[PDB]
């Protein structure tokens, strides 16, 4: 009546002949999980890869949180912590909270506690967060190669769960691209405490994502299948405007904590998870997602690509084109970078690239037909690829250029993209340059090799 639970999402307990490639499996299991936007996976009872660290030399910064629902959060950025030294302020602000012994509090009454917490404008409770990309002052909880290594730690090195591989295996498409994109293709590590909290987002590009507990208590998820992600956000301008004006880059993208339950109302669908110790969450594109944590803990999480993702990779950066987004890469770059590679690709892979770069080069076409019935006529190719992102963003739709944009020399620098032809200055078209990464001539080879490829 206060808090009515969501269904519970899709838990999967592969064997180990399922378990030893995780991109099969996830395929697999995508008929199902899709429906759901988040899923669980809990591993063969023997995996177990080890954790160690020392708790006294890892140090961070977390961010401070309040707790209040609709309020508007940044997705990024008092006080440095140790890893000891959060755990004991964390176990403590959890015992002192319930007057309890941590273990003994019900996780069904931690939750409806924190949605009885982020309700109530009486209640200020403020709590803090870790959230910190993998770096040598804070590494991976899996075990990467260094250190002299154990042979529990070498068995667990090469594996597609260890979440360092993942990214750069031949199956995420993540792992082709040249532009560094450090926040899509390392880890990110995340110290958990009692109702420290993830507001509703989904991935950038619409990815995927994956997240291991490695140990601590429980993290709360909700999630809400791609297909109903528009409802979701069509509810959330209604009751929280303010977060759906447009942000002046990636740094200033706002979210909130919003109950289930709202959603729900809204006939929106709405799934649930306790993740516990050494299970993954995974969610699918466009899914959104969120949640809290139960009590002191650490997580380790990294976003990926599947062939099965290329299309809605596309159909994302359209998306970000209509909303003035910015991206974290080009799309075009990178499918491009795939078709260079063509007699190194994965087979299979091949095959998928090669039907994308059917659709851009035929939409590249059409656009360039265009812009020359408006009298751009002098073009000039150009290495969009070497260009910092900043120097080649669309004025208008902040799309990062890369098959072609238009400049003046009126403007130097400028650049739009071919749907903004019209948005760059007052001068006549005739004096403004095509600028193009490759001929269409040259882009039917490079398909072709893809082709060749893929038999
Ligand atoms: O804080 C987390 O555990 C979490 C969960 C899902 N997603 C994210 C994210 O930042 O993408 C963070
Ligand atoms: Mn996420
Ligand atoms: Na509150
Ligand atoms: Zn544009
Ligand atoms: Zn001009």
């Amino acid at each position: 009546s206060m808090f009515l639970p969501p269904p519970e999402c899709p838990v999967f307990e592969p064997s180990w002949e399922e378990f030893a490639d995780p991109f099969a499996f996830i395929h697999k299991i995508r008929p199902i999980a899709e429906q759901t936007g988040i899923c669980k996976v809990r591993p063969p009872p023997d995996w177990q890869p080890p954790f160690a660290c020392d708790v006294d030399k890892l140090h961070f910064t977390p961010r401070i949180q309040r707790l209040n629902e609709l309020e508007a959060q940044t997705r990024v950025k008092a006080r440095d912590y140790t890893l000891r030294t959060f755990g004991e302020m964390a176990d403590a602000f959890k015992s002192d909270y319930f007057n309890m012994p941590v273990h003994m509090v019900p996780t069904e009454l931690v939750e409806k506690e924190f949605w009885r917490l982020v309700s109530t404008i009486e209640e200020d409770v403020t709590v803090e967060y870790g959230a910190d990309i993998a770096s040598k002052e804070f590494g991976s909880g899996f075990p990467v190669r260094d250190i002299k290594l154990s042979p529990e730690e070498e068995e667990y090195l090469d594996s597609g769960w260890n979440l360092n591989n993942m990214p750069v295996m031949e199956q995420s498409v993540l792992a082709h691209i040249t532009a560094d994109i450090c926040g899509m293709k390392l880890p990110w590590l995340y110290v958990g405490m009692c109702f420290s909290s993830f507001c509703w987002h989904i991935e950038d590009h619409w990815s995927y994502s994956i997240n291991y507990l490695h140990w601590g208590e429980p993290k709360t998820w909700y999630g809400v299948p791609g297909y109903a992600a528009e409802q979701l956000e069509n509810v959330m301008k209604k009751l929280a405007p303010e977060l759906f004006v447009s942000q002046p880059d990636l740094l200033h993208q706002l979210v909130t904590i919003m109950n289930p339950n709202t959603l729900m109302t809204h006939e929106v669908p709405v799934y649930r998870t306790n993740q516990c110790a050494g299970e993954f969450v995974i969610t699918f594109p466009r899914a959104y997602h969120s949640g809290f944590n139960q009590g002191f803990n650490f997580a380790e999480a990294v976003n990926f690509c599947t062939v099965d993702w290329l299309p809605l990779g596309r159909q994302c950066v359209e998306h970000y084109r209509l909303l003035h987004r910015y991206c974290v890469f080009s799309h075009d770059e990178m499918i491009c970078k795939m078709a260079s590679k063509a007699d190194v690709l994965d087979v299979v892979v091949a095959s998928t690239v090669q039907k994308d770069m059917a659709i851009m080069i035929e939409d590249e076409k059409a656009l360039r037909e265009t812009v020359r019935k408006l009298g751009v006529i002098d073009s000039e190719r150009m290495d969009f690829e070497l260009l910092p992102d900043d120097e080649r963003q669309c004025v208008k739709c902040k799309t990062t250029c890369f098959m072609s944009a238009i400049s003046c020399s009126c403007k130097p620098g400028l650049l739009v993209c071919l749907h903004h032809v019209k948005e760059l200055c007052s001068c006549p078209p005739y004096k403004y340059k095509l600028r193009y990464r490759y001929t269409l001539d040259d882009l039917y080879p490079m398909m072709n090799a893809l082709k060749l490829r893929a038999e």
